[PDB]
């Protein structure tokens, strides 16, 4: 679900 990478990619970024 590529679009959702964002979320997990916001945590430390």
């Amino acid at each position: 679900a590529r679009h959702y990478k964002n979320l997990i990619e916001r945590q430390r970024y």
